[PDB]
């Protein structure tokens, strides 16, 4: 496939269809997280899903369940340590063995750092990065092999608005530094794939999964004074960024980055 | 505070269907450019739009009739001179009494420029700043008002790659800052209009809508080896964009700019 | 007559060192001020030196008088509407008449916004813009011409942090925006001179000029509170930056943007 | 004591000079490289200086010899691999003690990739973010809490233009990622550190410091241009900006980013 090319569909809707697709999640193992969502959606547009836990698949098979069920379509889950290479090597193989192919990957590593540089060791910088940055690397070589033989394909990568910038008042260097270096790698990658994948990463602000209870009442006040809309945001408000950059929505759309986080970043 | 709250729908489908919603699409005349294609898009979601002409009511009408035709909704013309805000201000308050109303509006603005700044005159960068820049801003204004009453509303600048880099070889300072002062006005109004409405510009990068011929076949190669994907864009590939912004699937994504350049940015 | 060379200069005394130069300072009219204090840099650099005043000429006499008996070198002051290009083409002849030449220029918009776009008019907007970002334009165009036929030149154009962000609470877009085309013309303009001239950007983020009594201390405590430094910045740290760009210590800087915000834009 | 403080100097020279100071350079072993240049620029400045060498013992022989002729200031070499955190702390604490203190650090981890990820191997991505990312990290860190002992600092990381964009044709993800989270870093370690020390980083583009391996003569016109000013860079034009942000001359400027690239990224 002497590179990629746009999109014969001139409707909308057939450009945002992945009927014969496949998707892979690397979240979508809780009820209301970032990667369900993107499995939700992805699967309303007829898509084969796969989805991933990191080490407790319950969650994970109560969600397939749904997936299959509500959108009938094929749904599996697979076990996947995003920190470890041969990990993500398996998943894309149990995937394609599975499923045949894989036409877009949604790769997302979320540890979190709980301080800053000084307060903290080396082993907890090394971990938040090794995971978080560490961690979409390996989901990007492990299926951008499969992109290059297919000849196509859509990497998404989830970063974060802390990419951009240092959040307030919590410290944690290390993780708004690996969560540029995602970003960045959705630039450099869509460049170094260029003749056959593309690459694009989605920054989303501050978004309850359900967890917004173990926040203090002030913390929270403060960081929603600093967000123009005033209130955090959905998983379910992120389907529509993923579904686009997995679908023919955005066939000459790569090595792109939106931003979704009510505002914050406008200040 | 509280201002703009999250989708009611979980469906995906029914984020972007844009069923009960007017949209206004200005420079809209043509038949394979930037602005149509916004419009198609949206009535596809079913929507009643409305598009705008700056000159020769010619295109314009056609577009109407084929629009209502191929999606069976409400559409109409509208001779609309953007770099005049009382025609921006007569284009909103007719589009409201024929329509009742408008949900989104998309801004596209793309007067050009011929040459660098020393040897184009004062009046050649007046001309491309009041167009490209004013214009927008008297979009922006004029529909301001109107969603600052109806509590709600999604305005989508087209502003353009060129607010991001200096093109080469061809010399269009003029043209670069306007479409960049177009990226931060959608980012400072996110902020402005935090209350009621969300704003957002989508950055094209060399899309084709059927006039490479007015260039030279050596410019174009030269572009295309500037740009991953090896090519030009093409105007559907924009139209899931567009209509990503000015639907209930980004209720959350305020002062976000989304390049769409083939790569072109990333080197 | 080669092209833009490395400097000649190994030692960095000898780099920013501005004997034998000639530069202009479009801000400089008060004891205090961006303006000024890039004067006195560039002035103890060794720079003849030529400032502007939009009129009420007093005070840049009162300074050119300063500049001369405290550096002991030759500087005068001409009137200079940046609003008009006619004022700033007149300008450039003059200077150039009186001392021979014109090496930097370091060119200053100064108009303020006072509300946002739906409660400031068209004719606000209009003001603003031309002032702050045609104003600089005509900076720009007008020693531009100069530059060139000198093969050679240091174009620094004031921008600001309201380029980059929107500020909080007060509602400015218009200056916001034009700061915005500013920062990106000054890109632009390194590409368009590139066989000629350098051109850089300064984004200095509060600068306490001498006019915080105005501005309501409830408010000054918002902004502080909003930048890492937790304080105004003040014109002495700009001083740095401005003889940076203008002097052979930045042969290879051009097209980029410093910012000097306090640390207010890293949240 | 409101975060950090504003130069006491209203004169730049003595704003730039750096007498009763010490500032230390990671890599400085070579003869033209952007290092050594550093260490030269500061000790013009009066500093006493303390250069480093993964190896090259004999290197930074020469050039503490060097440093002490011409500037008759303080110079002593030592040894440090940054990719050991340890060897980072050994470096601070022996600099401390010889010194009595470091007033100013300049990290430079600048290892290379020579592949993508794809044709890259796990070890081989491991390798250069461990050197160019965490071995920035090492140097903040271990210098990081002296600064918050003595209310002062100033560090100044030397990213890379390729943090920003994505080399073009050479494939270095690997590298442009670890650059892009140095340049990250900065920010946000410099809100981090608000209250005892400013954080900046400096993004060179291509620069002719001694040795640019065995690339193709065709590759090399290919760079050129795609560089405005058409030429590499050099070292010595590098200073300037290294003795900016370690002196004086820059108190309110914290989390800034100065890409020197000939206007490179300009396109
Ligand atoms: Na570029
Ligand atoms: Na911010």
């Amino acid at each position: 496939m002497p590179g990629q090319q746009a999109t014969k569909h001139e409707s909308l809707l057939d450009q945002l269809s992945l009927k014969g697709k496949v998707v892979v999640v690397t979240g979508a193992s809780g009820p209301k997280g970032m990667g369900i969502e993107a499995a939700r959606g992805c699967a309303e547009m007829g898509a084969a899903v796969a989805i991933t836990y990191a080490s407790r698949a319950q969650g994970a098979e109560e969600n397939v369940k749904e997936l299959e069920k509500t959108y009938g379509i094929k749904a599996k889950a697979y076990k996947c340590q995003v920190d470890s290479y041969e990990s993500c090597e398996k998943l894309v193989k149990d995937v394609v063995a599975d499923f045949g192919q894989i036409d877009a990957f949604i790769a997302n590593a979320g540890a979190t750092a709980d301080s800053g540089i000084l307060d903290g060791s080396v082993e907890a910088w090394n971990h938040v990065v090794q995971v978080d940055l560490n961690g979409t690397f390996h989901c990007a070589k492990a299926v951008g092999h499969h992109f290059k033989e297919r000849g196509t394909g859509s990497l998404v990568i989830t970063a974060s608005m802390s990419g951009h910038i240092a959040n307030f008042p919590q410290e944690q260097t290390s993780y708004n530094v690996a969560k540029a270096g995602c970003i960045h790698m959705a630039r450099s990658l869509a460049n170094e794939w260029r003749d056959f994948a593309r690459v694009n990463s989605i920054s989303p602000g501050y978004i309850d999964t359900g967890l917004s209870d173990f926040v203090p009442k002030e913390t929270q006040q403060l960081w929603h004074s600093m967000i123009p809309m005033g209130r955090d945001g959905l998983a379910k408000e992120l389907k529509g960024a993923y579904v686009y950059f997995a679908s023919d929505a955005s066939t000459y759309t790569t090595g792109a980055d939106l931003l979704i986080d009510g505002g914050y970043t406008t200040r």
